[PDB]
């Protein structure tokens, strides 16, 4: 067979949206 | 004799408030009961109508006992041993046996209702001067029982539960702190936690008229950053593998994960979901802002050798490379560079659920969603579990209703590895207990054999495999290892989060006024 | 709103007393 | 099975 986790690359969290922080001033 | 000790210290601290009449203590020993261990029971009332219903909160306490052996299961090859500690002896016997006991201790069927609220077992021995430890148990078990009373009945009482809404006129804000030489976390009991990452979370206040400036601290976070096997293959004449849109090298094959071990408040009284929940928002915003997480593995790189070495990953990448490479004579942007050639631009986000502890009760809500579908028999549309239900509740409810609007229901929202993780403790070369958990891929990188690391990502990995024949394996792999000088104290169970879900929080979050400013984010 | 949360959301045993 | 204990 063929070693390795295939599923846990599809799992990624790759960014968030900007929203969240809070803007200067 | 540990019972009456801990009833003797719980009884002459609360002698002096005014919640005396609050508290009943129930002693549960096997000379009369049906029971493994001595345990002792904590319980509180609440009434309702003409109605009386109870909360209990079990200790059992095993100090000064031998530990259990090992069990013969039944293998595809034939019969294998499998270890066992405490948390494996309480079946529904026990459960029953305590019932019973309690219901005996209120009076009758008839003077009102029992409930169980949690369990942890104590490890540590009691003696006539553990009035802090006693103390702290006794905090918990109110706690627990209170929150469950909140959790019931709400509604009819008119008790109400923490939300976004109240942060609406301050300003709040983050931080993190990596460490990891020295001592490290501790738990209830008194046993060491992996710290390796710290996130806490406060609040920002500012005087009207005299200027002066302070901060309110909310909770806090702990966690590690972990390293799993998933080479890509082209050869199968697929498109290669976009990471947000963007292609990478062909030689990246590990992909990073952050695993979460534990959450407690730092000034808040109480610890609700909705508190976890805030919680890991400030975590998962933190962790992703310029690419934080990192910043571990820069700063562990800079030690030089040792068991926690970014550097071995130089003979993955060169068959030729036969010994670890030292970075501790490299830039911070080199570092960088060279990671970026065998990892992943992407971070998994798991957490370690403990079968049994001071806030299992808590985090027990987390496997009870894996399952989204009952196989109910349905007339349209299929039914939905109760442990869905609840975590979708908790989510909406912590948003103010902006999840239900960003996250379609019934998507799923947990999945579940299958390892069985234990928990305990071994004597570190620097005078220190350490936690068992630092046993991970790099260590075996860093200290055996390409064999050894071979066989624990496989035991990791492999789906043809029972649980059982995992945990026999790692046993076997520790115990190498460590030569069998440590101790075990339990288990946990590790889960995963979906990242949809966990945008669709961010969204639903920012959606309802909420920002966070974090303070201590380097470059 | 955040000053006073712990009379909002009470509990009977605390951990931190001060001095 | 201790999730689903109590």
């Amino acid at each position: 067979a063929v070693r390795g986790n295939m599923a846990a690359r599809a799992r990624g969290l790759g960014n968030i949206s900007g929203n969240i922080y809070a803007r200067s001033d």
